[PDB]
């Protein structure tokens, strides 16, 4: 796998959606240089459907080198958003690093989405993207490392991801749309980037969306993606990575080590041709 380095010892990482799947282990990469991990997510009572809660993700983030601000956060909510940065600023003193990684799904299509839906996908992804971002955004400014990492795709504009799906289309396309603005607004003040799966991503949601278990990589290569990406310079900016290509890049050759089964095919993930 690609090594810890230590860059991000001291640094805060406040990440959306850190209770569970990819969230959660990017928390954990970056918490083995003994980072600081803001958790923001809702979940905040065991829930019988939902595996795990901000304050088991915040001991898994503790066991493996460093610490963690549990705070109950609805990025729908932006009172709760600026109320987590503001415990942030308290407890931690500043704010290194923003991965917008919170989202919702739902498959649905033009007559077959409710309004509720409609709504949840819109607000969650691209509004809760932009109101994390512009919280955090004032407190990156003062940061050493200053990085925005959304987790949401290259602008594929090829009708076939908008046929189906179309509003989760809109919804995650507008978290890259503010890659593309914000990267520019920031030039040399903040790195703003997106990541984005190859493949699908093992992730009790994912099974829930999915017999796709082996079909799946490992949350680990995200992590580790998102890790490299971390490392680099405020010049890193306006990208939007896909995890596997970046990897290559930094010496990773042989794959298998990311794979829930070696030697089974890998489902491509949405949005790349
Ligand atoms: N897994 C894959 O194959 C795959 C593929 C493509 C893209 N992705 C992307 O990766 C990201 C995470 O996916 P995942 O596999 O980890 O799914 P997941 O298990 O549903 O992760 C979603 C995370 O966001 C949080 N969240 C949901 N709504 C929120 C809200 N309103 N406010 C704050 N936090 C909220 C959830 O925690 P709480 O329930 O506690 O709020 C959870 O930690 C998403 O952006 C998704 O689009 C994943």
């Amino acid at each position: 796998m690609l090594p810890n380095t230590g860059r991000l010892a001291g640094c805060t990482v406040f990440i959306t959606g850190a209770s569970r799947g990819i969230g959660k282990a990017i928390a954990l990469k970056a918490a083995k240089d003994g980072a600081n991990i803001v958790i923001a997510a809702k979940t905040a009572q065991p829930h019988p459907k939902l595996l795990g809660t901000i304050y088991t993700a915040a001991e898994e983030i503790e066991a493996v080198g460093g610490k963690a601000l549990p705070c109950i956060v609805d990025v729908r909510d932006e009172q709760q958003i600026s109320a987590a940065v503001e415990k942030a600023i308290k407890k931690f003193g500043g704010i290194d690093i923003l991965v917008n990684n919170a989202s919702a799904i739902s498959l649905t299509n033009t007559l077959d989405t409710p309004t509720k839906r409609l709504d949840l996908m819109m607000n969650v992804n691209t509004r809760g993207t932009y109101l994390a971002s512009k919280a955090c955004i004032p407190y990156l400014k003062k940061s050493k490392v200053a990085h925005i990492l959304n987790i949401s795709p290259p602008l594929n504009l090829n009708p076939v991801w908008f046929k189906q799906h179309c509003a989760y289309t809109i919804a995650k396309y507008g978290m890259s749309m503010y890659v593309l603005g914000m990267a520019e607004e920031f030039k040399g003040e903040i790195a703003v980037n997106a990541l984005w799966p190859k493949t699908a991503i093992h992730t009790a949601a994912m099974d829930m969306l999915g017999g796709i278990e082996s079909q799946c990589r490992k949350v680990d290569i995200i992590a580790d993606a998102a890790y490299s990406i971390f490392q680099k310079p405020k010049s890193f900016t306006g990208n939007f990575v896909i995890d596997e290509n970046i990897l290559k890049e930094e010496g990773i050759e042989n794959f298998d080590v990311y794979a829930i089964k070696p030697g089974h095919p890998l489902q491509p993930d949405f949005f790349l041709d």
